[PDB]
């Protein structure tokens, strides 16, 4: 029944109409790696990765593909195991699509598969990539977000730290001026910063009322400093995109670190460890908030993930985080069809993933194999 | 599916001992078992089981917990055993056990594949003693009881202490060993009778036995630093935490080192999920993770998948899974399920659901008649 | 200068094993090596070494760093190394090497004498082991394997454990204290395979045995305060950070009295400049430095003259400069440099440049041909 | 190379200053320097600055550093850097310096391209003031001072206070603050002058100030727990250890969070290369390195280097270098080298050696007869 037959991969590409970018510098095009793994009696299932092509393709046409070939599907735990050991990456696109195969045999959705879910409606926040390459990027950043404002997101995130204090401050005071207070806005960083740069906001930070949270200020080597400025700052403190499972949280939490861990299901080993990743911090009393600047099938686990998650607050209508929302130029998005209405989205609850992969968008951004570089 | 609950039965079970056996808290006069099974529309059905003091238990399920279940959707399993928690956390475990047989046999897989599939077949146990008998020579029947078990190929044990002086309890640990020979690994259980001192005292044959797996709850948890004092002073590792609730309360003892092993209860925490993520956050601490389970039978079971798909603690081939509490004292409703260990292994039952039946012959028997024994 | 770099050579290398040899994470079936070669306008080249999956790093190379790197000044050498590290961590090391034989040969100097000259001349090192193997007799070919490097003179040696139970790994290592007697030290290697309580068993023969040089990586590195704890009740230093990317991995481990002893490798860190950071950064700590090198040839040159020019860690005038990792096993590429201890002491080259020439006949010889290994 | 130490000039110099100036360890009247100048069997020469009593420094070199350096070879230049630390602090930094000169001359390249590449060309420096004099109007002279400063278009400025009442001490930096304008960085240098308490008397100011770049030395540094209880109650940041002797005496400081940026000066610390050691260690921390700076032209050249070749502590385009401080009170000896910010950078000379010579017309105006100040 579900032993492993056949796979197919999909390296996608797409060069940015104009460029964006952030403290890391500007972006200049788009990809995404999907995988179909089909079994013995023709379920299938879908997962997602991202890292550089070249060496992505190779990983899975020489050596996952090949270990996965004749392999019992059912055994999801122990197979992503094993691939972590060689490629944390692959790991998680593997175990997205064996959870989706397990849903199916088992004839539910992925979120009754876990224990059902505790709603319907997920907040999202719309999450930009703020400067671009003119003079006017200011102007431009604030175009933007006035478009989405528009389609009624509540809550924004933007890039600071990639020019002096004095030019930031500029843009999130135009961005203040147009969104108002009902606004949440979430200022990141980048890890630009040591803790006295960052502490140059708090100035504004004491005025602001709307300011959701400062993401990732500091890169992660030194957690006493993030304990540091944490306890010196008037808004929360949120991080750990890159943290590859359960076992990075925990030092972070246990020494207090955090008010929010932002873990990405594409950066950890698997959509098991995910879901792990946002339960340990409901257990350390900590927030969770799903990063996804890439992600648009494993975006769609995070908000399953997040559809299985208990309240965190006694918060009649605030007790349940928001996850992100890319809203930059990216064609991607549309690999599954699911888009928020006034920043909820609403949860698929047919079998499996209960939605279909878009193959018109797979099709149309097929990889032709070269490096851009 | 969208399947709703509408009926649930209750099985309350008690059995009175013939001879008594105790530990640091006292003589056991009787043991006792509480299932529970929950049928739904379509006639699939899932046992669950629990224990705490009878005639409490009882009334929880029948005058609030069934009346809230009737009429739920069973799969909103996650979602049903959060607001069990809150009225009665004993009966949680039970509900959540009962729900995950419903959703395994609903799925046509069983309980290790629902969990995304298991990692083993075998699951190693230690025979787990009462050790305290109401007799002078309670040492003697100790040892030959002890004996007995040997006989079968277990090859580690869990004996009590600290229910008398330090000086009579060597006396039956040394008589042990004497029996047993450094090759059977022994785990002694103080069961919170110690201080730190007192713990203590013990380390001076820690430095020279070669088989202590660990001491078992030396000390109350009221505070935690305290462990990780003791912990830091001894030559065996410490184990405990067989009333914590789930994995909120492990942490922070954890975060500060108090424990080697921790040793949650599935009928203790918070449904089986949360029990599972127990086992999880001690990998993810580092730390080991063996289930406590001096009662259980349908519960144990449940232990036995979780820790079948649990990851290995270590890189070392033959010693990378902990065992599991089997405990061989007098007790009818150990056979509740078919299924006991050979030469201290345990075998997982593969088929679909919980792989296995319960006895409805001890069911029926052990019937209780609604009397508190005081 | 400003001397472009106009192009860039690749050589990749793989050996099937005769046989397979082990530790922990179980059996090696190959050895790798990818060097690569960088040409100047002026002819003036410098060779690197890298490690890692072959498919994967011959496509960055030929793909990404080789095109980044065309037209470059080749004396841009720290901030072309760390726009590479951005990318790929590997890479940047086999690039920084390049770099570094460049600006020696360019300067008319040894690599010692551009980093402002040696301390010493000769650097002690020890005989290491992947001592397990797929043998019902794996100990005393083991034990054979470490008479034979004994007879060659070497006086410290490291050993695997980790893989099988605690029993049959003190086995092993009684097997060799017999053989080796007091006067060889003996490193313990378990690679990450124990907990605190498992690693901590060890303590009992590390008392009564002398000859110990350190218990290497015992634990994975996730819970520095559990390496802390630890290293507080061994009786023999603690060594390990074989996987740290760099100094600033290296710090809050230091901050957190860790470690006695670290361990980089220059494959591993982001080039040969944040290596040579790792090494003084110990030294600024008052902690030991012993270089990691189960791979490397070409890179284990760069730890030996890194080690030449490293201050004495103590006033001890025979004891004074740590060892660094002599890998004994089956590797041909260990002839990449024509480079071997006498006696356990190597002789560091003194010429210009790196002192010394790659052996193209092993480069030939080995020449990768495309496959992965199924 | 081989080439040996052939020859050894030393040049101490004296300048007596037409109006005192200082800060709250009391009124400067004199500045000092002293150069050497190392000559090579070569005939390759390099040159090194230093500071001190100049009586004693003088007996120093010319009694023991002098010979002991004769028939050396040039290029062991840790070695014989860390042999003169010993004896001779202050000494061992001028040599490292004429060494590294000789280093780069003989490699045919500049320091920066020695040490790896530069990263950037232009440096930021601050213009330092001895604010008090010796007068009851030095508020409106000090604001003079000031003045003239900004108008050559220095964008960042450090000034004095702790030498007089807190009241006396604000209405001074309300003064500069109201000329100055919130455009101008400010940093406020206490020389270790106050107890905690007293430091934070100025916090209800740098609660409303926006320009302040950092309170520096605001305490002696015997309490490093002080700093850290100071760093974590202030609105600006806390910078410090001017007279820290290398990277082991910064180690503690940085791992107990004591300040935000460190200030090693090349000519208190055991040498150059120590120096840029300093500086990375910050990098490795995540703490920011500005050189202090008060004496030294030549020494302050080095600095310019080090810093040109350090990366970049932010990932702001326009702001990730940490400036530097450039002495603007009365001192000849600031020509020793013809290098001077334009608008509050300095472009970094790239010439071979230091890429720039000595002004021995100053040298020889200024020859020290040999006398003791007063
Ligand atoms: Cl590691
Ligand atoms: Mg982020
Ligand atoms: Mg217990
Ligand atoms: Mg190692
Ligand atoms: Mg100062």
């Amino acid at each position: 029944l579900v032993k492993i037959v056949r796979i197919e991969t999909f390296p996608l590409f797409h060069r940015l109409e104009k460029p964006y970018g952030d403290a890391n510098g500007f972006k200049r095009y788009r990809t995404c790696y999907l995988i179909r793994i089909i079994t013995e009696s023709g379920i299938d299932g879908w997962g997602e990765c991202v890292d550089w092509l070249p060496a992505l393709h190779v990983g899975f046409t020489k050596r996952i593909i090949p270990f996965l070939l004749g392999k019992q599907a059912g055994s999801r735990l122990s197979l992503v195991r094993t691939i972590q050991k060689w490629h944390q990456r692959a790991a998680s696109a593997v175990s997205m699509a064996l959870t989706e195969i397990a849903a199916k045999a088992a004839d539910c959705s992925v979120c009754e598969l876990w224990g059902g879910r505790y709603r319907e409606e997920i907040p999202v926040y719309a999450s930009f990539q703020s400067y671009s390459d003119s003079p006017q990027w200011i102007s431009r950043s604030v175009s933007n977000v006035e478009a989405q404002l528009k389609k009624g997101f509540e809550q924004i995130k933007v890039k600071i730290g990639g020019t002096s204090f004095k030019e930031d401050v500029r843009h999130i005071n135009a961005l203040q001026h147009t969104a108002g207070s009902s606004i949440t806005m979430i200022l990141d960083a980048n890890q630009s910063y040591d803790a006295a740069a960052a502490f140059k906001w708090e100035r504004y930070f004491s005025e602001w009322t709307n300011i959701g949270w400062l993401e990732e200020p500091l890169p992660f080597d030194q957690p006493q400093d993030y304990a540091m400025l944490r306890s010196r700052l008037s808004v929360p403190v949120a991080g750990g995109e890159n943290m590859k499972g359960p076992a990075q949280y925990v030092p972070l939490l246990s020494q207090r670190c955090l008010d929010i861990i932002q873990p990405d299901v594409m950066h950890v080993n698997g959509i098991d460890e995910f879901r792990d990743c946002l339960q340990l911090a409901r257990y350390f009393g900590v927030r969770a908030s799903a990063h996804a600047y890439d992600g648009s099938l494993s975006r769609l686990y995070a908000l399953f993930a997040q559809a299985c998650l208990p309240p965190w607050s006694k918060m009649k209508n605030d007790h349940i985080e928001p996850i992100e929302w890319d809203v930059m130029e990216n064609p991607f998005t549309d690999l599954v069809s699911l888009q928020p209405s006034k920043g909820m989205v609403h949860i698929p609850k047919g079998k499996g993933i209960g939605t279909e992969i878009n193959m018109e968008i797979v099709n149309r951004y097929k990889w032709d194999g070269s490096a851009y570089e």
